[PDB]
């Protein structure tokens, strides 16, 4: 097997390759004077199962993935397998309203056209998996998150909204903890919060888990609610830590700690999903 | 017909739309907080021949094109036709080292999969046309360049290298002028330039034509050479004026004027290719 | 047998002849006033197996080889066998890009046209061996390098890149040592290094081995990385020490010692490959 | 047709190309850090008759020729034709002692293996032509030398030794002049020179012709002899002006002017052989 480690995924890809006892093959990569992307893989990939590891979120990441999918055609490979730790454009994904692209559809079609399989960790909505002609697997960071928090004092695991429930239920079951979620809705300029079930959080230590942190708005609002009601400690975790300005500070206004995975590498990437990805690679 | 005018081609697409008496339909476009691209076309495009006009060279331009090609599937269209006035990655049309992408191949395959036709103006190498499943037409700015310079005093049309010759031959013939090219080559840290044929440029007014100006190195050097040998005027034109890293100023150190087309819009875009693109559009109908 | 010792290979050729108990036959050689090369072999080579030993890298070396291949036709020899310790133009060898010569192809064809066999020590890429009509053997300096380092304190043998792996694996196996390689790639103006496997080099003694040292750039960059990470001693070896200005000083910025073979004779030629070449001659 | 102009022959090859209305194609050429030679020809040479023009006497020239012969195999050519205006190693065309190379033999064999024809101008000894598998033509600078000296006041054409006689006979006949040669020989540390026939050169203007000037010894000596016997003017010409070790100055101690051809370019290259080479090229076609 050959692991290809793209720019966005150097850390996780390196962790993966080390575990698999193989080279994290990196491209030579630069921009031409006119801004066009150049890539080169001088290693002979002929006859190998190839695992390309890189995110598909930014314009540059998409170009790096597409150009890599062309570059490796220089070799008669055994298979080509895309693993995008964080999959871009899975922000639904459908049309609302009309004349909007189903971006994850066309992008998934493209990727699927040039690969034998695709996988990602905790896609934002599973409908997107259906857009692939090849098998598109949804891996989960649950076990890695459970491993991290097994040695932490937690009273409840909490979803910030009424959608990340299955993940919170599974993680809490694995930690042997109770769980609940917060429903937040805006009704005529005023905000209304419901806890479900209506757990008493006074003096309690809470682990809030979500799939993505972008602006941090959702998590920060929920942390503030819980701190207000007397939560004694709030840990914030997510799979994909995008942290667009200035999400970190909004969240730490009321949360004590932030721990996300290495799907998107940042200073808060304390939890690695390499084992989960290695399992997939081993079983593919 | 519906003309979609993407961000990179607003000037040219608007000129095209106005000539064809139709709307230059622009997307509502913005970036999500996380930096992903959002587009929306609220106009009803159902049952029309669609012409999407936008360049394909920057990362953002490629995303704009691809996401537009997804957006239009929300409508039952008659046809979908891509026109990329400047076609990106046409310089990477083969592998020059093992493990390189043939970038123009994969990108052309993608565009072709979601359209009924593709067209560009003066592609850097026509090999790339063969990467397309649908008809991929190579339009030419020649007549537009001729129309501009028929009112300029020109003695010779010149290619700055031994590659853009057919264009220089065609343009010069339509101006009623003679032409030559410059061959520049490095031989052991020394540069040698040959003029072919070895035209005496003393007191002569020269029009240098190339397909793309990016770093402007070859043209700036040739301009200096020709100025050195006594050229009285030097005009520099190219179809695609990218102008990276001071290129226009390096060229103007020795050339008198730069005039490029509006395939890539800049302050040097004095020659519009709108009529050439309009003719192509009329041919494909609508 | 007759050994012919050409200008570039006087030292190794002498070592070879002494071991074989035979004369290292040298040409009378000078330049005509107009710069043309003159050679003469006044010894009677009739009826002997001839072994011409000389490098094929510089313009002058190529002319010396070609003119020697003509000069010896004055004698009815038993066989003519070329041994080029360092083989020039094996810098790939193919066309990248187009309109480039496959230099090692035409040169190998020429040599093969005038000989019964060719051999070299550690050719830079084995594709070149296929360009010969006669048997073209690739000899290896591995055993001589192992002999040298058997009495040196070494923790790991290291390849400076992901291509000289088989040599490093064989040498380390013979020394009873672990090994690893460094993958270096440039990604957007910044440099990225991976160790494979990700060996801890803190306080460790490293032997870095490569086939050729030219500008010393590759080796010097890798030595610097390892010194930076706490390597306690770095030995640098290569088969062919070209050392173009000012490679030696770049390398010794962070390496402790340089030891190369006598394929290309320099002040750093501490390791002789005469036994390896004698084996080939004996078995031909 | 495609003309390739190698480093050593840029002046002559350019003159040839211009006469034939074609590009003098030069390689991009440089040395790798380790001193090995790099060449690249990016022009598409497919389907053309190729004429490679470069000398073959220095180590670098030989490498340039050989590597060019490899480079052109990257193209499907109609034919490959070597023209080495000055052909190196033609002085070593046999063994004069045991164990010497016949250098012109092996080199000719190499060139012939990778071309369809070879040509040179005034080879030092025509024996070498027989070493070539393909047709190896020996062109002559005679008419070019005549064209130059038809406008010079000349009484006799002279060979400086008893070897270059046919050339001196031909040139003198075309100038309408008489001729003689000098025989110089060493007999016991004393030099004896005979003029054949024993022409009185007092007050006479002499044109000395030889194929090659290298160290210039024979010509400098003969010039001094003729000056001593009262020659009023002495012109020295040769096809190949190598000029080693002060040769031109040693000659000019007693000769009035030196004029050689452009087979080897120097400041003395006043007589171009471009027309002779062009005629040959036209014959082989393209
Ligand atoms: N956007 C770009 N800007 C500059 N150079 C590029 C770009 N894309 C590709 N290239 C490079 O240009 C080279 C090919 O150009 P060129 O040497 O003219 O050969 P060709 O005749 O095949 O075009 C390749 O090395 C390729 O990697
Ligand atoms: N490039 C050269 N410069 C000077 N002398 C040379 C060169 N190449 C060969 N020779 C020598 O010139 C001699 C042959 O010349 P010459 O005596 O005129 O006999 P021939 O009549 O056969 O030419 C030989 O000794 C040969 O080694
Ligand atoms: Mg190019
Ligand atoms: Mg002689």
């Amino acid at each position: 097997m050959k692991i290809i480690a793209l720019r966005s995924s150097l850390k996780l890809a390196a962790r993966i390759a080390e575990e698999l006892k193989t080279e994290p093959v990196m491209p030579d990569e630069r921009r031409f004077p006119d801004g066009e992307l150049y890539l080169r893989y001088d290693e002979d990939l002929t006859g190998h199962n190839i695992f390309i590891i890189g995110n598909t979120h930014s314009d540059a990441e998409v170009m790096e993935m597409i150009l890599t999918l062309s570059a490796i055609q220089d070799y008669r490979t055994k298979s080509v397998n895309i693993i995008a730790p964080y999959y871009g454009y899975a922000r639904q994904h459908q049309r609302y309203k009309n004349g909007e692209p189903i971006s994850s559809q066309i992008l998934t079609e493209i990727y699927s056209s040039y690969s034998n399989s695709i996988a990602t960790v905790d896609i934002h909505d599973e409908k997107t998996l259906s857009y692939s002609k090849v098998k598109f697997s949804d891996l989960h960071a649950n076990d890695a998150i459970v491993r991290y928090y097994k040695n932490v004092d937690v009273d409840y695991v909490v979803s910030p909204d009424d959608g990340g429930l299955a993940r919170v239920a599974d993680i809490s079951a694995k930690l042997g903890k109770k769980h609940f979620f917060i429903e937040k809705k805006r009704i005529d300029d005023r905000t209304v919060e419901m806890k479900v079930p209506n757990v008493d959080v006074n003096g309690k230590k809470l682990l809030i888990v979500d799939d993505i942190i972008s602006t941090g708005g959702t998590i920060a609002k929920s942390s503030g609610l819980l701190r207000e009601k007397g939560a004694s400690k709030i840990y914030v975790s997510a799979v994909h830590g995008l942290f667009v300005n200035g999400s970190e500070n909004k969240i730490l206004q009321n949360a004590d700690e932030i721990h996300v995975t290495d799907t998107v590498e940042s200073k808060f990437s304390d939890i690695s999903v390499y084992q989960e990805v290695c399992n997939y690679i081993r079983d593919i």
